[PDB]
């Protein structure tokens, strides 16, 4: 397991500076490609990631002296941009070792900042954090995709107060009067990297990232999404909502006035009403297939696999299912069957209940809709198992007993269902003996179910409401975020209004003589700090 | 009247908030299943108004579950009604009570200031 | 935008009392009716309202020495 070990890694593992110094003085090698399974990735087995580099080893261990010494040897110095078999560098390792605890966050923050500055001063000509691994991820993209919120918070707000060395940092200040401070955040790689931006990897996460909900609260992202929302997306989204409402009205009208003759297809008549009706049917089917193809486009572009479809993207699935029902209706319509109405009807019902998808965009309503989604997932499984158990039990008991018009597990299942909506009878038949047994069963059922279990449902929904007060706001901000990204992504008209406050100059002068442009975003603050 | 004035203000605030939040959702579900059911059952109701009424009645505890037999596809019709009852009478009405409970915990102190 | 500027508000914005003292000793006027859009109300656009008097700037900036000095000049004192 401990494959490819070298004494340099032993000494640094042991936190012995002297042994390191001697080993370097004794001509020890730098490119220690230790790929030990105990020191590899895949931490399911016990191990601690180094990634085939002593620099990474020292940095993850919070050993500044070793790192600087390795970068400043006489025999052979180390190059930070050296990459392991996965393509990861020191920064990717720094990202990997974080777990968003306070002290680990501070440690990784310190080590990251210092390592980056050292890399800059040793090779001002060469880039480091733009270097991507085999999956094409920068440290920023990596830290985003894995929910390393601490280091993400650091990276998005690098600020350096030192001459000739601000080029690394990304949070600037355009001006700062006494109370007024107008900062500039760099949005490079936030809207587009040409492969995967930060927003893309957050919002389209795999849902296993434990804290993906909160990642959008980090200042430049949230400001950016809100600005994009007010800029152009709000109008497009309201327009889409209006078009969908018109579509649903048209579908409702076209269905309601269906003819009641036998065996479609139904030939048209010269009366203008039939022209309206058939145009309505055509528009309805067109909308159905349109949603079908948007569903397929989602599935092909994102390629979720067997896991996220249970926990994520309910909206895309439900709109797709509506499309499926409409298509089955078209098939059965043209196969000369009456059953098509069944399919159409289901679509129509879902066609209205999916209207709640458009509540996002309306803050006070969007939160409520999310709370409905969470309760339908949780409490109407926890409840319905128990309820169906009690109902089925007493139904089979009662139907077992009363046997002479019901005499049927179905009708008795209904009659015992009715006690939950407040229409049970308690004397729904008299065709039996053992009347005491029958009444005891019904009273036991009523007490266990109508009196207790429904009121448990109300109490537990109360507690869950108390719990998900804050989670809902984050979920809603995420839903607005994914809406913004999807609207931007396609847009079907070859326009790019996603850009920020101009190609503002970083300094007009890098360490190299050329200038530099940032695509910065302005944020004005007024505060009594810095006085 | 202090103790009653506070209560009246709480009624005012909850009418403004929760009977917009609720009634949008409720009318959406109700109108959806009304149009579905009335689309299906077409031979005395046969009417969007009467069906909107009969599906309203499940909320005040007087739905029938067999308010007509003039149709085929009885499995479809029952599935629609059971889905409506579950989504509305069992879930949404009880979520209303939970949310009014939370909002009451929120506006305990605001109400005294509003009353003053 | 920055209409009607005088160096007094530059010194006061910079919290440099010495420059203020020099400018007063050099006979700088007090009633600087700066109507600059940067110094109007409505701070939705970046700005800092003081209302056409450097005394307002000094007091708004938590500078007791400047305000007393402005109220107690030899060349021309300030009127609240
Ligand atoms: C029998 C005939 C009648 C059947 C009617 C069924 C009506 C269903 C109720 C109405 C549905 C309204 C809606 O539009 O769906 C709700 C979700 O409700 C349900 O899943 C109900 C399942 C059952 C909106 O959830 P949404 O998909 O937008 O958010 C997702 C995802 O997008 C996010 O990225 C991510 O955060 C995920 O955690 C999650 O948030």
């Amino acid at each position: 397991y401990y494959k490819g070990q070298t004494a340099l890694h032993i000494a640094i593992e042991r936190r012995n500076m002297t042994l390191v110094t001697l080993l370097v003085e004794n001509g020890a090698d730098v490119q220690a490609a230790a790929n030990g399974d105990f020191f590899k990735k895949t931490k399911g087995r016990p191990g601690f990631y180094f990634g085939e580099l002593p620099l990474s080893l020292a940095a993850c261990t919070n050993q500044l002296a070793i790192v600087k010494f390795l970068l400043q040897n006489s025999w052979q110095p180390a190059d930070i941009s050296a990459r392991d078999s996965v393509g990861n560098t020191v920064l990717h390792a720094l990202v990997e070792v974080a777990d968003n605890t306070v002290d680990n966050t501070k440690f990784v923050t310190s080590m990251y900042n210092e390592i980056l500055i050292l890399g800059a001063k040793l090779h001002p000509t060469l880039k480091l954090e733009e270097i991507t691994n085999r999956k094409g991820l920068t440290p920023l993209a990596l830290a985003a995709s894995s929910g390393k919120i601490g280091v993400l918070a650091y990276i998005l707000q690098r600020e350096i107060h030192e001459p000739e060395c601000r080029h690394l940092s990304r949070k600037f200040t355009e001006w700062a009067y006494g109370p007024v401070h107008s900062s500039l955040y760099d949005l490079s790689c936030i809207d587009t990297c040409e492969k995967n931006s930060v927003l893309e990897v957050i919002a389209y996460s795999s849902s296993e990232t434990p804290n993906r909900h909160d990642m959008l609260l980090v200042e430049p992202l949230n400001r950016l999404l809100q600005d994009k929302w007010d800029r152009f997306v709000k109008r497009i989204f309201y327009f889409n909502f209006f078009v969908y409402c018109l579509y649903m009205i048209i579908f409702t009208a076209a269905a309601y006035y269906r003819p009641v003759e036998g065996l479609p297809p139904y030939k048209l008549k010269n009366t203008v009403g039939d022209y309206f009706r058939v145009t309505g049917e055509i528009l309805s089917v067109s909308g159905g297939v349109y949603f079908f193809f948007r569903g397929i486009q989602y599935f092909l572009q994102r390629r979720p696999s067997l896991k996220s479809l249970f926990v994520d993207s309910y909206s895309e699935i439900l709109f797709f299912v509506q499309s499926l029902f409409m298509l089955v209706s078209v098939v059965l319509y043209f196969s000369q069957r009456k059953e098509y109405v069944a399919s159409m009807v289901f679509s129509l019902a879902m066609g209205w209940t999916n209207m709640l998808y458009y509540t996002r965009g309306f803050q006070q309503m969007g939160i409520y809709a999310v709370m409905i989604e969470k309760m339908i997932l949780r409490d109407l499984c926890r409840f319905m198992f128990v309820y169906l158990v009690f109902l089925f039990g007493f139904s089979t008991a009662v139907v077992t007993l009363i046997e002479d018009s019901y005499n049927s597990l179905y009708s008795t299942c209904l009659e015992l269902f009715k006690f939950t909506i407040g229409m049970g009878d308690l004397e729904f038949t008299e065709n039996y003996d053992f009347k005491a047994v029958f009444i005891i069963l019904l009273l036991a059922y009523v007490i266990l179910t109508y009196i207790l279990l429904l009121n448990m449902l109300i109490a537990l929904m109360g507690e869950t409401v108390n719990k998900i007060a804050q989670e809902s706001k984050n979920i809603w901000k995420l839903q607005r975020a994914i809406t913004i990204l999807d609207t931007e992504k396609s847009f079907l008209k070859c326009m790019r209004k996603a850009f920020r406050s101009g190609k503002l100059l970083q300094v007009g002068f890098t360490p190299d003589g050329k200038d530099d442009y940032r695509w910065c975003f302005r944020v004005d603050e007024v505060n009594w700090t810095t006085w």
